[PDB]
């Protein structure tokens, strides 16, 4: 597993052990050998839970999610998938790992392909090893695969909306649930009904997660209630999953603007990982899997394979050589290697867009593309009337850093910036100028 120019995929069923028994292993194999290592956590809350599976191991914990007092001299370095993507973006030196090993690493969003295509590359140049831990690889067609304690799998109608009637078995339930919807607006609306009904409901999406995630441990409640980021790695004391089987997928129209296509449904990799949450306990068979819909592969021209070649063509290799995308997930995309090269100004504005503007990687192309510096906000108003953003079915509107109020209509629309109220809040907040 560990010597040079090898790609190992640990693919072992979910619950079978490869984050706490596995990776401890791993670990100590690797220092007894010196290689110097990194660890790739998708999570703050999977690093929190790294570092009490490696509890006694010399780790440099790269994280605020760890409170360690660091001796200087481990070899083994700890960060989640986005820092280290974020920091080879940067100017700032990255060693060069002779082992890279990256938990959950079916993760989709664009950080994530973009650490697998750069370490794959490494490995095939035959100048580093890699161990990629994951039970649902590119690819994979399996929907129901093998859980440590038999489940109950049911087709059934999963409700999307608020409802009257018709799903009693939703309700009549004792037990934990975890519900996976394709948004946080659909959750919105699932949630409100639940609550209705007298169930204590938890509410889980990519902004809200660490601070979220710990209630589903210091409070009792009946149900989760979250968007597809629960599939890396989130573990509950459940004992029933409800799948819609959909999600959301960010298509590039026209090379010119980004929608949310869908609901759609989600891939088998996305339906045995939301299934994968239950099951996991030996000694309670019969933990229950009801899902409403087919999978379908969705990740065939979905934005985040396009958002992964942005990064990876502005991270420097060798020379100007580009690493290539992670080979099973690299027809996913119809892209030109070395397309979105940027020179070093516009990479530099590309990169603070996306580090302090939290911009899609998408717009954030687009804008530093245009020539445009990180403080220039006219972009920002200065689109055809259809790219007017809406707040309760009005304009949205702003004060200008000028002092104007103006609509908020962006010369580039990319549907992530006003997807539910927090987006839009944020995405405000950076057209004024207060970031
Ligand atoms: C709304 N989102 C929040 C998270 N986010 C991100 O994780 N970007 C990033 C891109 C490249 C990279 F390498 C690391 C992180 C910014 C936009």
């Amino acid at each position: 597993m560990l010597k040079k120019k090898q790609l190992t995929v640990l693919d072992l069923h979910p619950g079978a052990g490869k984050t706490r028994r596995v990776l401890p292993e791993i670990v100590r194999e690797a220092i007894k050998k010196r290689l110097r290592t990194v660890i790739l956590a998708p999570t703050r809350v999977v690093a929190a839970e790294m570092e009490e599976a490696l509890r006694g191991l010399p780790v440099r914990y790269m994280t605020t999610a760890v409170n360690v007092t660091h001796s200087g001299t481990e070899i083994v370095d700890l960060m989640c998938h986005a820092t280290f993507t974020s920091r080879l973006l940067q100017p700032i030196r990255v060693p060069n790992y002779n082992l890279n090993i990256m938990d959950e690493a079916h993760f989709t969003d664009p950080s994530s392909i973009a650490a697998r295509g750069y370490i794959s590359t490494r490995v095939e140049m035959g100048e580093a090893a890699a161990i990629f831990m994951t039970a649902t690889p590119p690819g994979t067609r399996d929907a129901f695969p093998d859980s440590n304690s038999p489940i109950m799998d049911t087709e059934v109608e999963v409700p999307e909306r608020a409802w009257s009637s018709g799903f009693d078995w939703v309700t009549d339930h004792s037990g934990k649930t975890v519900w996976f919807v394709p948004s946080v607006r659909n959750g919105n609306e699932i949630a409100a009904c639940l609550t209705k009904a007298g169930k204590r409901v938890i509410q889980l999406s990519r902004k809200t997660f660490e601070t979220e995630f710990q209630k589903t441990k210091n409070q009792e409640w009946d149900f989760v209630i979250t968007t597809d980021i629960s599939e890396m790695g989130a573990n509950f004391k459940a004992d029933r999953v409800i799948d819609s089987r959909r999600c959301l997928k960010p298509v590039i129209l026209d090379g010119e603007r980004v929608i949310l296509a869908g609901p759609m449904p989600v891939t088998h990799a996305s339906a045995a990982q939301r299934r994968g949450r239950i099951g996991r306990n030996p000694n309670k068979p019969g933990d229950e899997y009801m899902y409403g819909g087919g999978c379908a592969e969705t990740d065939e021209g979905h934005a985040h394979w396009l958002e992964a070649r942005m990064l990876l063509d502005n991270i420097y290799l060798q020379d100007g050589l580009i690493a290539s995308l992670y080979r099973p997930e690299a027809d996913k995309v119809a892209a030109i290697e070395g397309e979105f090269k940027l020179r070093t100004e516009q990479r530099k504005t590309f990169v603070e867009l996306m580090k302090r503007g939290d911009l899609p990687v998408w717009l954030a192309y687009q804008v530093a593309s245009a020539g445009i510096t990180y403080t220039d906000r006219r972009w920002c108003f200065d689109g055809t009337t259809n790219n007017t953003i809406m707040e309760d079915s009005v304009p949205a509107e702003v004060w200008t850093k000028y002092g104007e109020k103006r609509v908020l209509k962006p010369r580039w629309m990319d549907a992530r910036v006003c997807s539910d109220h927090a987006a839009l809040k944020s995405f405000k907040e950076f057209a004024a100028g207060k970031r």
